[PDB]
């Protein structure tokens, strides 16, 4: 048997463009015209962007393009914008009711501005307290690239315990977002002068502090 | 569109019959009797394991039952093997220009006891408002298996905009954790009576309700 052959790397820079290969055989891509191009975000829906070798779906943007050339179908995504980072799989009709897929391509943009994160600290809410538990959410958002560390602090002295810190998702703007949490008893909470959230990105350190004051 | 609701996570032990749904919004009910179940394992690509409602593609093992009882496609793995662990996306071709995939269902083979999320909602920090910002963060912790839905409400109204759910991460306790933020303008924050955060997970659903209150 066999798959379909794409190469796993189509890198380009913004404004520019990229040109992905999907090679089949005269049994799938060669003979039938039904070659489709999926766009897929990390472990999210994929969707049809190209379907009958090349044609526009309506709500698919104006510049992903498909080509056929023998055993080979090609997507050329012209003009490159950030978000085009994805995984693009092809599909080729075989016969006797069966569709076969590709190795897929991870697409990468370059020249995307780097961002130092917005760091929002959240003190333990009123009800959290009424229930008698306390949690601190450091919301580390809007960064790029996706390397960022987190540290919490007792009071100057550190907190290397209690903390769970999710590691970085990607959002609607092709910028990354992560969070960190200190789970503590309100004892602990009302005991200390302040609890910090230190967040470290491409050399730019940020520290946000929280003191029992709140409004919550 | 996002027009085929699929569960966040399904799970069983080796031997359990795991049923999976694609519930379609209004549209072509009894109108696309042409739904397709597709796998994705980590790092592979989408093997379509069901076409035309109940039809098995070449070499799909008979375990992988399929039906569409009424508005609802229901795949059924009628004997869980380890390798069944995968994402599952349904699909519907609603007229040439329109291919739709379900939201996606993750199948886990039970490796820990099942553990429903602790939904904890944080309200805009006092200070943050002092800076004219409004952000809420729904924190979702300590769940298994790690595949969870999030929905927000502005007064029982899906807040469709400004939402940024992340992706499950392994916590040192070997359970998952996610978080959805919501960026807002102060005025809009006050101008709503309540805000809730509803997190769907394997039958259980948790919704946490929040409201504007002051200090200042």
């Amino acid at each position: 048997p066999s798959a379909l052959t794409q190469p796993p790397s189509a890198s380009g820079s913004l404004g520019q463009s990229v040109t992905i290969s999907c090679t089949g055989t005269s049994s799938d891509v060669g003979g039938y015209n039904y070659v489709s191009w999926y766009q897929q975000h990390a472990g999210k829906a994929p969707k049809v962007i190209i379907y009958e070798v090349n044609k526009r779906p309506s709500g698919v943007p104006d510049r992903f393009s498909g080509s056929k050339s023998g055993n080979t179908a090609s997507l050329t995504v012209s003009g490159l914008q950030a978000e085009d980072e994805a995984d693009y799989y092809c599909s080729s009709y075989e016969g006797s009711d069966n569709f076969v897929f590709g190795t897929g391509t991870k697409v990468t943009v370059l020249g995307q501005p780097k961002a130092n994160p917005t760091v929002t600290l959240f003190p333990p809410s009123s009800e959290e307290l009424q229930a008698n538990k306390a949690t601190l959410v450091c919301l580390i958002s809007d960064f790029y690239p996706g390397a960022v560390t987190v540290a919490w602090k007792a009071d100057g002295s550190p907190v290397k315990a209690g903390v769970e810190t999710t590691k970085p998702s990607k959002q609607s703007n092709n910028k990354y977002a992560a969070s960190s949490y200190l789970s503590l008893t309100p004892e602990q909470w009302k005991s200390h002068r302040s609890y910090s959230c230190q967040v470290t990105h491409e050399g730019s350190t940020v520290e946000k502090t929280v003191a029992p004051t709140e409004c919550s």
